[PDB]
């Protein structure tokens, strides 16, 4: 028993991530078989980064200009090109570490674990969700970039992120490994903001589930409620809609427990009308949405890597 | 920018997890050179667990009873002993994914990161404080035990927990690598429970010079305090006596914010008389004391390892 918010082990990443410094810009990268993966604005000075034109600032570099280390060791580049806002850079060695992996672009909703590094080498690992906004609630700072999230299933990381950016209020956005950004937003230093954010309500309904499995219980009302009532209710509390598929996902979950899932809502809607009274649910004053129906089930039942 | 409960990379302990099995039961060991290091209670059958022999239960056991996998590879054991709570168990192979490592006994307060393992393998890696009943809040299943905590240093893993039982309210009871427990429980299946609970009064502090870093500021009022006076308010609400240790060690935090450590304290004294009235600190309703101070210098300037 008990419930703690996640992350996936790192290793497997840590094993990967080199540094990347072109000029007197360094970053991070993510070293796969011969291929070096990092943020494009690698290659640009503090002065470029306004206004960048990313195609002529790297028409301008050579191999030999962008210079990479694993730990103690200079990889030797000897290709670069950009795709999207990421560039490649194939150097003449093989990640003898590189893990089975794919490379997937996430919904919002979903979750994944950042390996937070600067100048190649980690920092910490934290779990976090990608928002309906396409922001990430993080924590990075100056060098931070070309960190990555990922998910692990069972040999194999899904990478789902790469770090280019901070937004007001201290939220930050990225990119897939494919360069292109979640969200609306560019690779340059200009007047951006992230949109409004929503609560993600199927993943508050799993936390819900995960309260029951540990016994915290004190929410269930004796009440059912159709989808669309839910819908209406939550949508007053900046709750995103819940959908077919969404109950779908909840199934496992709603079987374990025997609490059908429209039971579920009829409870969590009374918590959004009446508010908790000063109760927690598993030890939290607010209602969580940063864990999915899959990551209940992983850790509830132990699912290993 | 953000503040996130973050783990130390798990990278280095992961090389060093296996499975020990004696008879039918199965847990997590820890490899380190050529000895593997496992709760006792591996040597139990179910039956034996509520009042175990230890030592009689072991004169039965010889190397070949012990079952030890890194991965799909067996490992030979070629002696073994009990130490405390642990056995070490040593084996014909040294590992070659020893990182540098020592052994050390955690204060109450002190934060680590656990890796939760089953049968050998990472499930997820997680943060958390021994707490001052000598418990943790973690989350763990059967067959758990054997995962361990640890800080990092730079290279150096600092080993300070191994997992051998849950307690009554799902808060979790273990040992540290020497087989000691924290805390008055003993590795016996009877009727125990932790002590009541206190407030990591430091760590509060500390979380609340991140969030002035982060810019949450509210809370900030216009007065100061003596340290006997604020002792006499936390006390009442269960937080644990602020010590002049303490305050010294909240001194590179002062320092950076100019907030005097006693300046912090008035302001806190206000938020256990007067409650948040719905704001939030950092996002959170509650105050969080799992935070350190050092691991609010760590992730607010970015050290790595
Ligand atoms: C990559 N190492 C950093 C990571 C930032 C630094 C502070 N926290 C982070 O997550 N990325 C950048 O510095 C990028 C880089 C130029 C400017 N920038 C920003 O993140 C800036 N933000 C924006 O311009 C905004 F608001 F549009 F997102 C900054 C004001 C420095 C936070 C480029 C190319 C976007
Ligand atoms: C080790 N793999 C497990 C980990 C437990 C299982 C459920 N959650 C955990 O953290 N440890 C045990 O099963 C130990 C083992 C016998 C009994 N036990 C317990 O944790 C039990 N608790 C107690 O006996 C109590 F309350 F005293 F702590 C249990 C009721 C199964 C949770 C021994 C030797 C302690």
């Amino acid at each position: 028993s008990g419930f703690r918010k996640m992350a996936f082990p790192s290793g497997k990443v840590e094993g990967c991530m080199v540094q990347v410094t072109c000029g007197t810009t360094t970053l991070n990268g993510l070293w796969l078989d011969d291929v070096v993966y990092c943020p494009r604005h690698v290659i640009c000075t503090s002065e470029d980064m306004f206004n960048p034109n990313y195609e002529d600032l790297l028409i301008r570099k050579s191999n030999h200009n962008f210079l990479v280390q694993a730990g103690n060791v200079q990889l030797r580049v000897i290709g670069h090109s950009m795709q999207n806002c990421v560039l490649k850079l194939k150097v003449d060695t093989a990640n003898p570490k590189t893990p089975k992996y794919k490379f997937v672009r996430i919904q919002p909703g979903q979750t994944f674990s950042v390996l937070a590094c600067y100048n190649g080498s980690p920092s910490g690992v934290y779990q976090c969700a990608m928002r309906p906004n396409f922001t990430i609630k993080g924590s990075f700072l100056n060098g931070s970039c070309g960190s990555v999230g990922f998910n692990i299933d069972y040999d194999c990381v899904s990478f789902c992120y790469m770090h280019h950016m901070e937004l007001p209020t201290g939220v930050h956005a990225g990119t897939d490994l494919e360069g292109n950004f979640y969200g609306p937003f560019v690779d340059r230093q200009t007047a951006q903001a992230a949109g409004t954010d929503t609560t993600i309500t199927v993943n508050v309904l799993a936390w819900l589930y995960a309260a029951v499995i540990n016994g915290d219980r004190w929410f269930l009302n004796r009440f059912t409620t159709t989808l669309n009532d839910f819908n209406l209710v939550a949508m007053k509390y900046n709750y995103e809609p819940l959908t077919q598929d969404h109950v779908d996902i909840l199934g496992p979950l709603s079987a374990q427990t025997g609490i059908a899932v429209l039971d579920m809502c009829a409870s969590l809607k009374e918590l959004l009308q009446n508010g908790m009274n000063g109760r927690t649910i598993l030890g939290s004053a607010l209602l969580e949405d940063e864990f999915t129906p899959f990551d209940v089930v992983r850790q509830c039942s132990g699912v290993t890597f």
